[PDB]
């Protein structure tokens, strides 16, 4: 009783880059693109009959046409095209999932302004989209996550770690005073399709950010809630948000033996092991949505 | 009505090496450990109270402690021993997911002898596993994913692609004959916690290596059930197998511009995009497990 | 006649991170540093006498001590303190080597000001120093490096590349427009020790960021010769830069095949091969100094 | 006075995949290359004239197409086929280095014997060369560097650290026992270019080692000279060896807080920082050959 269960396919990692040129002022797009297709493709599999299946070679063709022939503007936007197009063009296919990664990148400052066509990487963390599709025509349904990835933060002072329980294992200090730091990685679920999606991801990454820098911090785990329920209570048209934060510890170096003091001043930034701390804050009034994110971030 | 939904947190990649010497002839265990708890750390997250919460530093005190207290020989053992010791220690925590990867290590050959206590990394592949452990007494479960990662692996011909869709955006050529070249991510479930997990390791990974190699591929789709179902048919303990294999592309290279011939025999080895091509193979006769899975391969 | 060479030991990448906190406004320094000691350590490979020999350990604390009792402003500064310091400490050493870079840090912006103690990696490449000393006393000489690695920046027009060497395996049609981008390395050598490290460093960075966006470019060879000599004509201080620079490739996509145009807008980036074009512009009236390079980048 | 200096171009990271395949047991080489030519490029720089320049696009057509025109048997000769061959190409150039990575894969065993066209990366270390080659007819030279990256080596005993030089910032406490762990780069240069290239480097390999598993470590110095002077007496052919290892350091963990012993069994593996140990190995009685190692391992 050995059957075929779930499955999917596409490109992994097609870097795209599409360039605005209709003025002098260029204007850049700098993504990386995977697409996975899931449907009927259990002969292919079984008896290797690939007549259902579209190749992954083409569904690279199929970003970089699109590209030029529907531009790319917001990932999210995108994607969504990529999604009903694939399904347009596989009749055994039940759905779509394309993620999109942004690389962000400024102008060049020539005597005070950006240049034309001279760009340096921002090279701050990475605008995520995953956009789902399944179905066709009345029976389609779509769902679009957006999120941050590699956003390295830090406080050096605002942190706290204290009253928490002791067991014969523990050796750790309480704290009134740490370095919180870390590299954040978020997703966030959008209720409906009909969002702005540029001003939206803006206004989020800025109440994250500032979350992080105002909140006096107890713990990572209450820094994540009151960054997410801050995004949640910002933006009804947000669902829920996922927030993964490693506590990248930079540890205080005992500096006595040197006959020195260290008033929290000279810090070893260790690389492993680190904290992980993740949670999600989500709307109550709202029903879940796994099908959003369904083998995200990965398939096993 | 915004609130704390699913979280997780814990140490993630402790490095513990682990030597055996009661005699001249030493082993080693080289491991990378994951410790993440569930449960009622609500109040944690909300107003940050750290009651319930037993430090990150005393998970990774943990992992060196029972290293030596319990010893370390198959990594699910010692998995399922984090797993069980931590809710022991934190009331609050419903359950623990501990993940292992181990590195081989081979003896240094010395006049036809593997040397006592000198090592070479074997560098194919890392052994996993993903314990889960939920509840006490007799409410208690466990489940047990193990998996292999990273094994580059490759055949040379006895691979074709044809038959597929064709669309208008499909340059593809059809062929009988390419190379087939993945590095291959893999998980399986097992049924029970009464397995001799280092026996039935070294079986998986010999089918799948042996099913790659001398099975006929009409697509690495086909490939990869005929690996997960020979796996599935030798292991009855085993439920259920996840196959996550990028398709690296080596390209047959145009050599007529040179005045050359091109039999199949210069290739060039792209590095993306590539073929994402991931299949589950379960016996249809068993329940699916969800929980074994849960924020594999990671919370989001 | 089987004998000792060159040799050099120390510690590699002691990541340490200063806070100066004497007002509640806090600033970062975010470094990772490399020490190396060259001198009469012949015993300690030879015979494994290790008198002379003072322990990576000891040189890894002797950074952390350091950075409290002598502060870290330039990194420039902070290597020549730590050049002499183990001189002074390791009679059998004839020179040191240290070789530094810095992770620049920005503020998170909090309602529209730099927050006091909250901040965010800034992610446009690394500041690096190596500063080498050798002797003490009046026979005591030192130069200093300084450079940016990791640099990534583009130009999507005013890159030409034609009339090159055509011969039998040449297939690369000339071209009077294209994108030309790049991940810049470079390093620069100062004529002596009294240079107001930071300003320099700020205004070569402005210099070479300004040619590659301004100077039209006939070649990656042209524009690296326009943007090393820029430095040079503005810097009497500084006696050579060399510079090295991928040329990462942004193939413009055939769409003909899809039935569409590609005017310069939709780009396949690719990640290897990429040409690697190197060069370096020196003043001609000033001695080498071969001392300053050795072992630069690395030791073999 | 600001001129054009030292100066090199060519494509960097040619992923070349070779097949053997004359008789159904294919044999595969899989090669990583890099090409960079010297010579009269200055007006290239300069002026932007690249009437000298042969395209890195060339140079790469080059490498797939004397891969098959030449073959493919030890890296060796197809860097100095390669050096030779654009010497010819390219009559400004004097000289052109060419440096080739190889990756070993072996054969998946079925039923006791290796699979004629199915293959499981080796994974231990890479081979290396480095081929320089100057100047053309009765005037040309060459030199040939070979060499291991990444050979990653343990011993769980036999390795000591005592009797160093201790200052008032050494805390490090001197053992007779403890994990010595590294990942061997290393380089050797020939005396001439009539070498059994296989041959010597499966020996050279083998010594290095046996050498660092049987030899007795009073410290990484030490176990590097031992191991590089046993390569110099065993192969009367090579002029000289350099050794670069990081000291992986392995921290016996401290379990007396959790009522335990740790008899040299719980070890950290750390990953930063690490020892770098470096040493040449050199014949007294040959002279040295700046040109072989001239920029290895990079250019700046
Ligand atoms: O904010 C923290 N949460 C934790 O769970 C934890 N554990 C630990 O060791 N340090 C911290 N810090
Ligand atoms: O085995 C394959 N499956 C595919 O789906 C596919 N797509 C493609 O372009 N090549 C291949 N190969
Ligand atoms: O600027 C360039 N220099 C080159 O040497 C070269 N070679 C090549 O293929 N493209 C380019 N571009
Ligand atoms: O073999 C060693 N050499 C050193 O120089 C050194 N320094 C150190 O701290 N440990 C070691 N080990």
């Amino acid at each position: 009783a050995i059957v075929l269960g779930r499955n999917q396919y596409g490109k992994a990692e097609v870097r795209v880059f599409r360039v605005y040129r209709d003025t002098p002022r260029h204007e850049v797009r700098d993504l990386n693109v995977w697409t996975a297709l899931r449907g009927d493709f259990t002969d292919a599999h079984v008896t290797g009959d690939q007549s259902h299946v579209l190749p992954t070679d083409t569904q690279k063709n199929t970003v970089y046409a699109l590209a030029k022939k529907e531009g790319i503007r917001a990932i999210e936007d995108f994607a969504l095209t990529l999604g009903d197009h694939f399904l347009r063009q596989v009749p055994a296919a039940t759905g779509a999932r394309i993620a999109i990664e942004e690389y962000a990148w400024d102008r060049i400052d020539v005597d005070g302004t950006g240049h034309d066509h001279g760009f340096v990487r921002r090279g701050q963390g990475t605008r995520t989209t995953v956009v789902t599709v399944e179905g066709r025509g009345d029976e389609r349904r779509a769902w679009v996550l957006s999120g941050i990835s590699d956003l390295i933060i830090a406080k050096t002072t605002g942190s706290e770690f204290h009253g928490f329980l002791k067991d014969e294992y523990t050796t750790l200090e309480e704290t009134h005073d740490r370095i919180l730091a870390t590299s954040l990685h978020t997703r966030w679920r959008y209720l409906t399709t009909d969002v702005d999606w540029d001003k939206t991801f803006a206004s989020v990454r800025s109440i994250l950010l500032r979350q992080f820098a105002t909140v006096h911090s107890l713990a990572l785990q209450q820094t994540l809630y009151a960054m997410g329920s801050a995004v949640l209570e910002a933006h009804p048209e947000i669902a829920e948000i996922r927030l993964s934060a490693p506590n990248k510890h930079h540890f205080l170096v005992d500096l006595q033996p040197f006959g020195l003091d260290n008033p929290g001043e000279v810090f070893y930034a260790s690389d492993r092991p680190y904290g992980l701390i993740e949670a999600s804050v989500v709307r109550d009034d709202v029903p879940e949505a796994p099908e959003a994110w369904l083998a995200t971030p990965g398939f096993c």
